[PDB]
């Protein structure tokens, strides 16, 4: 049992919390995207899965768009909850969330809500230039259902949580 | 019982792992050097306590000496272990052992083991030059009971072994 507690330590990379939501949830990470999709945080099977980090995201402080996945459960668990954010009294009532690393808290700042079926822009993580992550903001920006206060420019950095399973869910906030 | 879980997140802030030893541990993190004593890993009353990182040691890279504690136990567990060191054959066969942070994991390099029951010089966090260092790794390569082959200078960085409780168990290695 001490086994499952080192391999925990290991898989365990931060905690997310969004008020009002079930979303309350420790982010696993695996050498994939598709690992905790299927298993819970004792890597026992389960269709629930985790909430999970991307894979290629593996620097805080570098990575412009570090992206949290979790199922839209049908029982209202996971990601399920993200979808709140598309009635506009909520994101008024919840600008913000909290997501923890393995070093620290940030208190992330929402400036962008949409669904989307195909058009998959916004899982980039590499942009060469800072001029490339400003071309990215712009049509996220854009892909919004609101237009935001909040300014954010190529200079800063951002998270994107988003659900994985019609339409995904997403939400992006600056850090 | 995922309130229990964000907080073992927290609490948890890395891992050792001394090979032929009970030592294969979770290390905890208080706001002092007391809690852990009491505490076991799950925050509730044990006098095995757990295994801590000194309250003083909260940065990997510019820490000159992190210290772990952690009970002399006389059933054999927590740091009872640290002293086989005393025997030279041990020392031999197992001249490192594994260190996980919140980060990363390193392996240590042993360069000095003793015994100490009113000399704690070793304790020392602080170090305003890098010659303060020097004088420290002079004074504690000449508590050591071996002449070690593993050299270090003041521009090393290393993490101290010791049990808190006649005599403390110290174990000394570099990064
Ligand atoms: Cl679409
Ligand atoms: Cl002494």
């Amino acid at each position: 049992a001490l086994r499952d507690l080192q391999k925990l330590n290991k898989d365990m990379v931060g905690w997310l919390t969004i008020i009002d939501t079930e979303i309350d949830y420790p982010i696993l990470q695996s050498k994939d995207n598709d690992y905790y999709l299927h298993h819970n945080y004792k890597n026992e099977k389960a269709r629930a899965g985790s909430i999970f980090k991307d894979y290629r995201n593996t620097n805080e402080f570098l990575d412009k768009n570090t992206i949290i996945y979790g199922h839209n459960m049908k029982d209202g668990s996971m990601f399920a909850d993200l979808r709140k954010y598309l009635d506009k009294d909520f994101l008024v009532a919840h600008p913000t969330f909290s997501y923890e690393s393995g070093l620290t808290n940030y208190e992330v700042e929402i400036f962008a809500v949409y669904e989307t079926t195909t058009d998959f822009y916004y899982i980039e993580t590499e942009f060469p230039e800072t001029t490339d992550f400003e071309d990215y903001l712009q049509k996220v920006k854009q892909q919004s259902v609101y237009t935001s206060n909040v300014k954010v420019s190529g200079k800063d950095r951002i998270i994107t949580l988003s659900t994985c399973d019609k339409g995904r869910m997403v939400i992006q906030g600056k850090l």
